Parts: C-alpha cells; sequence; structure tokens
C-alpha cells in the first residue's frame, strides 16, 4: 500500500531528500515528545543501524524510513500532525514556566520542581524535579485503584466508604466502615484487601507490579530509611489499626499487624517528580498509561478513584480545592502535590515548606495560577472560555473560526445571527485574512435592511481602512447603487 | 453558482423536484429543533405567508425553499451538517424512552425532559404538567448573586463546602455552610440588591429565571407562596438565628429577606422549562435556544461546583459517586441535573425515598450515566462499554478551509505543510473563490507561493467574482519577485 | 399540765422578774430570726397589747407568758435551745461577712436563708433585679409536681448537653429543663386551659410561696425587651415546633409569651434567699412552714440543678463546689445547700462563660471553708468548719473519749486516735490526758504504748501543779515508776 | 465504783447471773459487727482463752466480763448504746432480703453485701464468689494518685468533668476527659511513681487496696492479666494516642502504663471485700472496720464527685437522677455503691444492660434509694414515704455531759442556761467523780456556783477520787468569796 510515510518525511524534509537524523530529533522535542520515549522503541533501533550499512554513513533518505517505521506510524503521524491533546506545547511550557518562576516570593527551601505528562505521552519538567521522594499517603488512590480493579466495584466498598468525613479524626461512617479510601483508616482497610491468600514480600510487588506500569516503568524505589522510620513512629496508623482490629471491620481471616506492615511499605516507596508525573497520566487516560499504552486500570476504578480525590484528596483543604482549583489532587507530607487534569494531563510538584492543612505552600499556589489561566476547572465551559486558554485546541482556531462564520451570512439574509455574536460580546472589530469585516461584506451589496442593524445596535466603527485602503463608499459605486450611499455619510 | 448551500434542498427532497411542507417539519422534528424554537420563528412565519398566498400552493421548488430555509441557514446548516453536540438525536432519545419505560417496574406522575447545549429538546411522560421550584432555585439565586456581585463578597456571608452531619449549623467563620441548604439560601436570597421593595426584588429574580429559562412557561404560584408562609416553621426558626449572630449584612430585614426566598421556591415551572436553564448552567452562562449571555463566567462554575458536592443533602456523596452529575432535588419529585458542555435535564416523580430525593428520577439519572459516559470523572476516548453520542466519531476539530486563510496571512508554511499530510484539497471556496494563493500573493511571501504551484498543482486560472486576477493585487503592492515566477508557469 | 413555757423565761432572763420586751428582741436577733418572722406574727400583736395595758409600761414576767405564747412555743424555743440547723450564728455571718469583704481586691451583694427561717444579708442585697433564667428550675419545680414525674419528663430530657447549644437528645426532647429548649417546653405544660393572665398568676402563685410571700415584682420593662430581641427563643420555639415536640394541642406563641413573662419577675436577693432555701428544704418555706412543693420535685429539680445549672462551670462547679446553683446574665447566682441553707447573690461583672466573677468567687470560698460540698465527709471534717454543729462540740468530745478510753485500758482504741493523724496532746477541761488517766489506774500496757509510739511530752502541768510522777507517791505503785523514769 | 460495763451484763443477761456462750455470739451478730472485726478480736480471744482454760467453762461473771471486755468497751457500748449510723441494723437487712428476693425475678449469680462507716456489715446471695474488678478500680487508682500527688497536678493530665460523647478524644485541652473512662484510668496509672519497675507500681496500689479495703482477700487473677493483654485491643487502641499527643508525663512509656492498668484491672475481690473499699469512700478516706487513714479528705471528695457524674458509663446520668448515688459498674456484672457519710455497698450479677450496666443488679440499687432516703438530694426530716434508719429522727447533737464540763470550765453561764432549760440533771458524772461544779469550783466563777447549788440543788459536798474537796482547793486558791457561799448550806 502507498503508504503515508513518504509524506510524513516531506513535512520534516523541508528541503533536500537527505536529512540528517540529528534534525529529526528535534522537532520530534519540539512536541515534547524525549528522545528516549518508550512509545517509539522500535524505531530509533533500526536507525542507529543504518550508520554501517548505508555507503552516506547516517544521511537517511526516505525508501530506508517507510520500512523501519511499522504500524505504529498511525501514533507517529499524531505527532506531526499536531492531532495531540496540547499542540502549541513550546507555547504551553513557557506558560507553566513563568508560573512556575512566579511563585518563588511566595515562601531545604531551594527544592523547588514540577513535572507534568500530557495523557498522549507528551511532557515537560522544570525545577527540581529528579531529586527522590516518598509518596507519603500519596499511593492511597494508587492502592485503591489496584484493589479496586482486582476485586470488584462492591467488594472494596463493603470494608470503606465512598463520601468523606467532614472533620485524624479516628470514627467510623455510619455503616461500621471508615469514611473513604483517602484517610489512614481507610487506606489501610483497602490495603488489606489486596491479595489475601500472599506473604507479606510477595504483596508487595504484586502492588509494586501495578506501580511502574502506571508510572511507566519510570523510577519506583523502595526506600528503607522511610520504611524503619513510621513503623516506630507509627503511632497513629497502630491507634486506627488497633481500633479497626477492636471495631472488627477488616475482612475474614485477616491479620492487622501484617496489613498496617505492607501499608508503611507504600508510603516508603520513593519516586522523583518526573516518574510522579507520568504517574496520574494514567489516571487522566482512563487506565491506560500513556508513555507506553499498557492497560493498567479497570475503566471503573479510574472513575473510582478520581471522585475520590475530588472529594477528600486535599484532607481539610479539599473544600477549597474543589472550588478555586477543582481538580482531583493528593498531597503529602513530604510537600509534593499530586495533581490530575483529567482528558488533559498529569502533573506532580515538589516544595517542602507545608501549610497548615497538610499541603504544600508552593504546590497549591501553583495549582491555584495554572487553573485560572488554563480552562482546567472541571466545569470550566469548553466551548466559552473568556480570557482562560483552552490548551486542548491550537492557538487562534477558536478566534479565526468566529470571524468566518461572522462574515459568511451577506445574501441570504440571517439578520438573527448576528445577535448571539453581539451580545456574546464577541469582538466585531476583529479583520479577517483578507481585513474585511461583516460591515464591509454587507456594505458591498448596499441593501440597507442588514446592514441597518450594525449601524444602529452595535455601532460599529465606519472608518477602518482595509488593506486596499479603500472605503465601502467606493465599492457601493462600482457595484451601481446609491440608496445605500446615503446613510453611509450619517455617523458624522 | 450552486454550492453548499444549496444541499439543504437535496438532502431534503432526495433529489426531487418538488416536496411537500410537512415533509420539512418532519426533518427538521429530526436533530432535536422545535418549529417553535426563539431562532426559527422567521422560517415559520415566512413558510406560511408566501406558502397560503403564491399560487405553487403546498409545494416547494428549489428558488423557493431557498429562501424560505434563507433566514436560519447557520443553525439549519449546523443542524443538517450534524454539526450538533449530540447529533445522534434520532436514536440517542430512542434510548431514553427504553430507559424511561425501564423504570417504571422500579418504585403516576412520571416525566423527563431534555436540551442539549445546542437547542435540542426532547421530552418524555408528563413533562408539560408545571410543578414547583421547591429547592432548585437555591442554585439559580446563588448564580445570580455571584454575576452582580462576586464571589469575594458573595462567600463573605456563606460557605463553600458541605456540611455533613441539621439546621443552624455554622462553619468555623461563624456564616452558613454552602447556599445549597435552607439556612444559605436564606443569606443569598437577602444579598440580592437590598435596596428595593420586596415585589420589585422578585421580579428581578424571576426576569433572570425567564432569561436563564430562555422566555418559557413560568408560574408565581400563591397557593403554595401562603401556605409555606404559615407552615415555614423551619425556616421562620432559621432566620431568627440568623439575625441573632449579625449573619444578615448591614441594613438588611430578615422578614423581608426571608420572605424574598418563600417567592423564588414558590415559582413554577415545568420539564421543558426547567430544563433549558439547566442546559444555561451546561452551557456557561449562555441560553441554548435564545443566546444571550444570563449569567458571568464565574457565576455557573461555582454554582456547578456547589451543586456537585451540595447538591442533594444526605444523598450528595453517593451521588457524585455513581452519577458524578451536578443535581439538584426537590420535594415536589422532581430532579434537575447539568451534564456539563454537553445537556441539561429535569425530571418529575412525587414519590421520594427516605433521603428526599426522587425514586424514579434517582433511579432514571442512575441508569442514564451509566450508558452513555456522562460521569465527571468517566473518560473519552476509552469509553469502555457506555455509548458516546456527543460524536460520531473522528475530530469535531478536523481540516477547515479557515486555517488556511490564516495560515497563509501569517506566512506558517508548517502549518500548510501539517495540512498537506492529510490529503486536503485546495479547491473548497469561501467567497473568495481563491485558495491560500492569493494572500501569500498579496504579503509576497516568496516560500509559500512557490511551495503552493508545485506540491499542490494548484489552479492560477480560477476566476472570481470581484473581478481582480491575482497578478493585479500583487502589482499594487510591488512584489516584482512574486510576478515571475507566477508568470513561469505559463 | 405543768408546761415548759416559764422555763423559756428564765433563761431569756437572767436577772430580775420583770424583763422589758426590748431585751426580748435583741438575743432574738443573735439567732439570726428577724422580729418581722411570720412564724411569731401572732407574739408580735400579742406582746405589743400588753406593752401599753400593763402599768409596768412594758415589763414582762412569766404569767404572761403563759397565755399570750401559743403553739409557736416549740419554735420559739429552738431558737434559743440552739436546736435550729446552724448555732453560733453570729460567727458563722461573720465569716461570711469576711469572704464578702475578701473577694474585694459597684453592686455587690449577697443573702442567705437557713433552713429554719434563720437568716441574714450584706451588701446591695435589696436592690431589685430580674429572676432572668433562674426560673428554670422554679418552674420545672412547679410542673413536675403538680402533673407528676412520668408526665413532665415525656416533653423534655433530664440529661446535660455538655456542649446555641440548639439540638435534641437521642428520643427527640430536649435534653433538659436548665436549657432554654427544655425551659421553654416545661412552661407549656403548666395550666393547659387557661389563659396567658391566668397562667401566669396561678405559676406566680407558687413563687410567692416559694419565698414565703417576700417581695415578688413582675416589671415591664424586660418584658417589653425580650420580645423584640427574643429571637434566640423564637428561633427555638419555632424549631420546637417543627419538630412536633410540644404537647397536643398547645400553641406554641403563647407559651413562648408565658415563658418571657416569668424570667421578666423581679426579686431582691433577701427575697432570693429565701427562696432556694425553700427547695433546699423537701418542699416546704422556712419562714412560714406552708408546703409549697412536692417531695418528688424538688429532688428532681436540685438533681438537675447539680447537673446543668450553672452553663460552662457546670461540670467544675460540681467538682470545686458540689452545690446546686443557678446563674444569671444579670450577675446573680442562686445557691443551695442541701439541709443547711439557701443563698443568693448580686454582682454584675460577668465573666466569659455566662456567670458572675464575684458571685462564682464567692460559692468557691464559702464551700472551701465550711464543709458545705456534697460528698464533704460530715464526721471528719479535717480543716474546713461545721456550722451544723456549735464549735468546740467535736473538739470537746474526742477529749473525753480519748481520756475515757484510757480510763478503760482501751490501748485498740488509743491506736485509732494517733494514727488517724488526731493529736494526742489535747487538754481537757483540767489540762489531764490519757497520760494521766493511765497513770492512775496503773494500766502498764496503756502507758508503754503512748510513750513509744505517741511519743508524748511528760511536762503537761495539770491545774493543781501535779506530775504523773507525784500520783505515784498518792497511791504507791512501784511498777510504772520504773518505766515513768525512762525516756529522759 | 459502778463502771458502766456491768450494764453490758444486765441488758444482755436480761438481769441473769449467768450467761450461755451462744447467747453472747446472737447478741453480737446484732448490731452489725462480725466476731472477726479487728477492733473485737482481743475480747474474742480473751474469751475464748479463759473457756478453755477455767473450770467455768462456757459461762461469764460479772467480774469476768468487766477486765475481758475493758479493753474494747468505747466500741462495744457504741454497739450496744445505738450509737451506730444504722441502730436500727437487725431490721434494716430484714428489709434488703425482701428486695433481694423480689429482684430476683428478671433476666445465676446474684449477691449484694454492705459495710456501714462504724463497720456494720451484711450480705446476702452470692457474695463470697471471688471476680474481677474490671472497671471498679478507675476510682481507687484515681483516689491514690490526689493523695501522694494532689488534685492539681494529677488534673493537669486528665480533665474533671465528664465526656458524653467507646470515644477516643480529649475534651478541650490535649487531655482526656475524665479518669473514670479507659482513656483517663490509663493516664492515672501512668502518674504513680514513675521512678521503679512495674511489679513494684502494682504492689504499691495493691498496698493501698488492701489498706483501703481493710485486709480482707484479695487475687491477682492471671487468667484475666494475659487474656486481656492478648486481647485489649481497645486499650492497645487508647494507649497509643496518648503517646502521640503527648499526653503522657515526661519519662513515660505507654509499655508500661497498659501493663499497669491491665494489672489493676484483673485484681480480684469479693463483695465482702469490695464493699469496704466503697465504705472506705464514704468515711471521707478512713477504713470503716480497721480505722486507718488510708487516703486523704481531698482525694475522696473529688472520686466521690466524679463517680457521680462519671461512675456509670452512659446510664450515670439517668443514674444520677433516679438514684442519686455515686456508683461504678463493671462488665463482670458488680455495681460499686457509695452512700455518703452512711455506708457502702458492692453487687454482683453477671447479666448486663445495653450500657454495659447489671440489670438485676442496677434495678436493687433503684428499688433501694426509692425506700431508704438515700438519693443525695433526698431531704432528712421530711422523709415523705421512704423509711430513714440513718437516725430515725432523734438529735445526733443530744444533750451530754461533756458540754456542761467544758462550759463550766469556761464560765459561758448562758450554755448552762440552755441545758438546764431540757430539766436534764447536772448530777451526770465523768470517770473521776466529778461534776461541773467541781470544774465551776475550781476556777471560781461566782456567778456559776450561785446558779449551780440552786437552779439544780447539786451535792457540794460529794467525794471524788483525786481525794481534796473543792473547799480545799478553793481555800488554796484563796477564793474567799466563795467559802462563805458553799459554807452557808450548812
Amino acid at each position: 500500500l502507498s503508504r503515508l510515510g513518504d509524506l510524513l518525511f516531506y513535512t520534516i524534509a523541508e528541503g533536500q531528500e537527505r536529512i540528517p537524523i540529528h534534525k529529526f530529533t528535534t522537532a520530534l522535542k519540539a512536541t515534547g515528545l524525549q528522545t528516549s520515549d518508550p512509545r517509539l522503541r522500535d524505531c530509533m533501533s533500526e536507525m542507529h543501524r543504518v550508520v554501517q550499512e548505508s555507503s552516506s554513513g547516517g544521511l537517511l533518505d526516505r525508501d530506508l524510513f517507510r520500512k523501519c517505521v511499522s504500524s505504529n506510524i498511525v501514533l507517529l503521524t499524531q505527532a506531526f500532525r499536531k492531532k495531540f491533546v496540547i499542540p502549541d506545547f513550546e507555547e504551553f511550557t513557557g506558560h507553566v514556566d513563568r508560573i512556575f518562576e512566579d511563585v518563588k516570593e511566595l515562601t531545604n527551601p531551594d527544592l523547588w520542581g514540577v513535572s507534568l505528562c500530557t495523557v498522549d505521552g507528551q511532557r515537560h519538567s522544570v525545577g527540581h524535579t529528579k531529586i527522590p521522594f516518598c509518596l507519603q499517603s500519596c499511593v492511597k488512590p494508587l492502592t485503591y485503584a489496584i484493589s479496586i480493579s482486582t476485586l470488584g466495584t462492591d467488594y472494596v466498598h463493603k470494608f470503606v466508604g465512598k463520601e468523606p468525613s467532614g472533620l485524624n479524626k479516628l470514627s467510623l461512617n455510619e455503616e461500621g466502615i471508615p469514611h473513604n479510601p483517602m484517610v489512614n483508616a481507610g487506606a489501610i482497610v483497602v490495603s488489606s484487601l489486596i491479595k489475601m491468600d500472599c506473604n507479606k514480600a510477595e504483596k508487595f510487588d504484586f502492588v509494586l507490579q501495578y506501580l511502574n506500569k502506571m508510572a511507566g516503568n519510570e523510577y519506583m524505589g523502595f526506600s528503607n530509611a522511610t520504611f524503619q522510620s513510621e513503623k516506630e513512629t507509627g503511632d497513629r496508623n497502630y491507634a486506627i489499626g488497633y481500633y479497626l482490629k477492636e471495631k472488627k471491620c477488616f475482612p475474614k481471616g485477616v491479620d492487622m499487624m501484617a496489613a498496617l506492615d505492607l501499608y508503611f511499605q507504600l508510603c516508603s516507596v520513593e519516586v522523583t517528580c518526573e516518574s510522579g508525573s507520568v504517574m496520574a497520566a494514567t489516571l487522566a487516560n482512563g487506565g491506560i498509561c500513556p508513555i507506553t499504552g499498557e492497560s493498567v486500570l479497570s475503566a471503573e476504578a479510574v472513575r473510582n478513584t478520581l471522585s475520590l480525590m475530588h472529594s477528600c484528596g486535599m484532607y481539610d483543604f479539599s473544600g477549597q480545592f474543589a472550588f478555586h482549583v477543582g481538580l482531583p489532587a493528593k498531597s503529602a507530607v513530604s510537600g509534593a502535590i499530586l495533581l490530575v487534569v483529567p482528558n488533559v494531563m498529569g502533573m506532580m510538584c515538589l516544595s517542602p515548606p507545608l501549610d497548615k492543612l497538610g499541603n504544600s505552600h508552593r504546590g497549591t499556589s501553583f495549582c491555584q495560577k495554572l487553573v485560572s489561566l488554563f480552562n482546567f476547572h472541571n466545569y470550566d465551559n469548553l466551548r466559552h472560555c473568556a480570557r482562560k486558554l483552552d490548551p486542548r485546541r491550537e492557538g487562534a482556531e477558536i478566534r479565526n473560526k468566529t470571524v468566518v462564520n461572522l462574515l459568511f451570512a451577506a445574501y441570504s439574509g440571517d439578520v438573527s445571527a448576528l445577535r448571539r455574536f453581539a451580545l456574546s460580546a464577541m469582538d466585531m472589530e476583529q479583520k479577517d485574512y483578507d481585513s474585511r469585516t461583516a460591515l464591509h461584506v454587507a456594505a458591498a451589496e448596499g441593501h440597507i435592511e442588514v446592514v441597518k442593524f450594525l449601524i444602529e445596535a452595535c455601532k460599529v466603527n465606519p472608518f477602518a481602512k482595509d488593506r486596499w485602503g479603500n472605503i465601502p463608499l467606493d465599492d457601493a459605486v462600482q457595484f451601481n447603487h446609491l440608496e445605500v450611499v446615503k446613510l453611509l455619510q450619517d455617523y458624522q
């Protein structure tokens, strides 16, 4: 079949047929795809092989490119066709950069970093993003997602609730189970449901097996210093664990200290921001890892977890986060916040300083400045973006589209449609590709019934100069009609 | 001369030379839009006037058909291009009737209505029966307050988080928990323009509700206005407590403010009018069917966030999990529901459950979101077993002629190269009857014109109604270099 | 029938056989009874009649007593016989005066009425003040007696709240009559078929007998107020209306209105002190002896007044003071010392917990010095004084048993005194000790224990100058002399 | 001289010259005191010593009776003068057995024991069966802490007021609610001498409980000490939380604390031994039957105030109202009762109520207080329908010979005049063969002598043991005025 691989090369090769692979590496990082991306592992392999077989020793041509690429071409076109979920990435990251650099004033204070992974695998990172940190209680949804997928939607919720507590605060819901999996009592109970017929060592690696697919096989360590600690200092969880033992809310035939010990292992799992960003991007992508395409979690599992981060993710501040930011998140005592922008991207941030409610100061400030500028809120309308940008669509696409539809209804007499653009505060002064406007477009025919609304209602300035410098008065003379001309002399 | 405008006759007529009028109404009935649509009255009036007077009588020819449908081509092409949010409306509602009969088995007055953000309406069951907005005006009242006053001012007198486990409870700030309970509904109702009498105050809010509703039916039932003022024991109890704590603003009478909340609760609507108000919240503060900016952007966002969390009283938490759509219920048996960026809905079933929410309504909503991929945190792309009627497929952001002409204006050849990969045809013409070539020729971009003539094999002999050859336009701009290259083609 | 009336005159008249009645007034105020006492009403009319008729012009002899004095003799002897519940009253009030003046370091007063009718007042006790929420126990007592214990508590609880405070108990009724919700409900249980004017006087009828017909005013300025400002109670009343916790066929606005009348009832400290002495007694007023309240009405009111009476000191007051009390925003506290006395205090300055500063400080200093706490042991008073018994009563009694046990050779009993921290160096009327008693009888085992265990000082000198060694010469016993010679 | 001990023979013997021993056993059994009473052992030994080593055997003559009882007359006379707090003991317990049978029809271990503050003991039912003080040691532990440490120190680490909210929490200051719930019981156990090992810690408290009990039976059941350490999930949950919040003092570990608290909870007593510990709280920190100052005055006051409100778990509010006595219950089925200044009591019945109190034991307490005036706010004098065996009406402050002698010493004639009003004879005498006149004669008060000689006609020449006529003392003191007045009689 005459596959479009040659067409891909033509877009890449603006000039001669012989292009270096070094030039192919750039314009692939422009789309925010790293050279080391797993999704294109089978592509870069043959590119390095050709250094010896080819006489030119590096200068790729059109024919050789087709053979190396394969059924994965569909993903390869999408990157250069700008059909990912965030085109104009170079500008998008630049705005993520200015937000990041702005909050430096807001007070290891030097530790300050944020990373992000788009649902299409596109990614960017700024600041100290490669300093590992523990997922201190950030693994509660990860554990809950693993349990709910493998066991069933009802089984996991016979033993823990699905709605917040409203007040730490060791207590149970009305039914006799912990309020939600986002608190210690629920996180401990759900942790005890995973692989109940296995030992401590085997259970931990099975859960950790689900990680590194959630994380796309970036770094995932199991630190011991945090594991030895928090077992001597885990009095809060010992109190919860014994309380949960007393209230008999564990499953039948389950050890309690063993369940606690596994829970302490998970909290000690150490990740960087880059690996953290790729994590929860699989949550955005509905249980399928973006950076590799592996189906990690079930469809319901990623639905249930995201609703719970919205409710209980940020502890006491969850109510305000659900209002000012309206994104699922999960915070840690380490000073790092997990963030999910469903259908768009996943993001993780790091700043050690922490505010009174268990959340980072810079981290929460960053999430606020972000949603305020990029239409990310859950109930922000996608069509009427207002001053907020929509990275889901390439820049100026909506701005140019509105003009073309506005100018379209010249001669058929669609008077009514003009009202909605005007009454929606849409600017009538926008100039199209040829410097035309609905006033210029309609003023050519000289039928007063249409242009009458524009002057009377919109009060639009008719003194604008087109690219040719001609005024509609000359156009009317060019079309042999004088009646409309009388109205034109008015307004001054 | 003939172009995409004309196909409206061909697609409806199947090429038939003359069509009956009832075909157009039946065809237009599909795709959702109703004959009485505020944006289609021109066609209805223009249809009856000429047809009954013209000698042609009950037959529509091409010239006759074009002018009658000429008034609303932007909507009619949108409806017939299937550019609406739900282009499978004939079958999307076909699902809704089977679910409607399904909830009958579980448990006389049962009706549901819907209205998409593009104005597509459907209704089944007793949807015309009026009923009182007992509690559904709480978001609507709160939305009005945000727009004129603001979120910072409105929330000094009320919180923004669920209360949980129940009156006479306040947050740590000394204000009611949120505007979605009786306590918070009173305080926001008091905030609305405390400088005019009660009667004018009611009509101000009633004016918004009609604009939010888009001028469909509304009522002000006095048989519930008085029957509550003589029975609102809990409301009176709440009101007295608020003024003790100085919760109301300065210079506000509790009895007047507490009477206004009673006036609004007594407003009467149907499923049809209510669904449009819901669809006004889905559409970001613009009526789907009349296109006015009734509300501010920040108002509807705050309204939906609180409707999601605090909407359904005690069942709010479970509803945000199984269904995840902002909603609001009332003792009358009606559930308001908002699907952001998609549609709005309203149900009605007088029987209720122990938690104060309608059983058929909540049964219907659960059976809906489980099938149509509408949950807030359900994902696009990976629909799983759920149907996704928001798009037949491909992309709603596919190739268009607009990006070319502005790409030519800006000199972004790379975008043109990206468009070239999609086997895009350059022959699609707007008013210009010109491809991207002229704009680059006018600008003088040397690389763009060379790319277009060679890479795409564009016709240089394209005519235009304005009567100027592309070479002539370049002459005024002194693009001498462009002249030589273009002339070399022949 | 040789009645003991003439014996009363002899103790009253230490001198000649004809005494002026002016001297009878004094020594009747020393016992803390006022000349205006209702119990001796008939006496006052009779005494003044013969002051003018008698040729002596006031002098009173024995023969008059047997005729004019009457059934009130049994009470009249009780005052001079010191058989009331608080003898040595002149010293007792001096300490209450001491506490009063001490807490000072402009309106400040306290009054007290003993359960036997005895009474004292100091400060600004005569300035009237409203009875704001101090009527809550009084209305509950009136309601609980007339209706029944089961009826009144179908509609209000008997439990505290420990938390304004708008909520109901688990059963669906307000927690207790000591809160506004419970206080308003009990108000609605009184005289179902009567009107606002008739109900209020029937309740006020009880209050007048409660106070022994002392001043009972119904101010209007506070009644007009608290109906405009009663939003808290309107909120409660409508709340109680909504919850349907009122009795069948009862209007809510009227029940609220009656409640506002009671709070506006105005009393002085003197009148308020006689109040809380009726229910210090078992529903019998001391100053009149009339049965005001039922037996199982003062038991319930005091139990609830202890639990819930004070507002936020309730837990601490039941610990540091342990007395039923009720406080008001006016700055006045009602006190009950069951079986002892009633009491009321006044100081406007009110602390952050809704209770008076000087008032609560006074109750602290009082109970700390006078054995009034509920679980203070009566027999082992420690450093706390006991007004129930006259001074030097137990102290002298312990000496006699300590010295008498020595005579019997009761060595075992002597262990209890010493090991109970009691001072064994106590001197009797004639300066003897147990060592002296044992020395006389020659109980060798007794004297040995005192020297070894008690370490008694042998330097004690009797009034005659005799030393225990000298008594040996009187009776000529040798064996104990050798033991006595030791220890020095 | 005629010592009062002879009257004890006459009243027991009814004037009979010779008494059998078995008569005395029943006679002393009445008035409450048991043969094994620590304060009556000397009489019992001397009673048995002569009987088994004399020809007379089991018979007591007057001289034999006087010398044997001489060591214990002050308590034996108290028992036979009916000076005990319950002089009607033979019938007071006769009531207790009928109530005992009446409650013994509800739904078997059922036993009750009592001990008065004067050491009168009675028991009925299975009172000898031991059981563990599961929760009843909470007041006892708290009392020990107050005495050595103080109320200010002990309550820095625990509040002093109930909770009403089983519920791991803290009142308002980062400390447990009260020492009567499991959370507060643990903190006080940690406060007791945190400078020595666990085992010595247990025996220090056990030493107090022996003295509070007065040396009756106690046990240390290890089958409950271990069975709670391997099952005390609630206690471990509470303990872990306390150290997180730094509620324990400095230099304390939760490991030791729960070990001690389970040791104390596992101490074993019977109804008899427990009742005396209760009666030790009645008598203000002194054992009734042995007279040791085990506790401080402020310790038992604080203990009883907290036992009143917090003693029962959730039935306490309804218990402080219907019964009003300080009490304490345990899962074993035993209720500890303290009737201040009267007696202590302990019950035992395994089956419980919904709130963890014994059904057959709690009904008995209500049926008791309803009949015997013991409610904290029942009134003396006006007993209503309730029996009052405390003093059956009489004045405890009745006239005595002691007041005359000390009144004579101080010269307060008015007190003597008050005594004279009662027609009482001033010839009542102490051991020393001296009436009030001798004391007055020694002092030389002129007015007192005139009152005594005439108001009562008392002999002034009565002989005395000390062997000197009072006139001779006056002659020694040169009270010439007294001489002539005294001589005027002859």
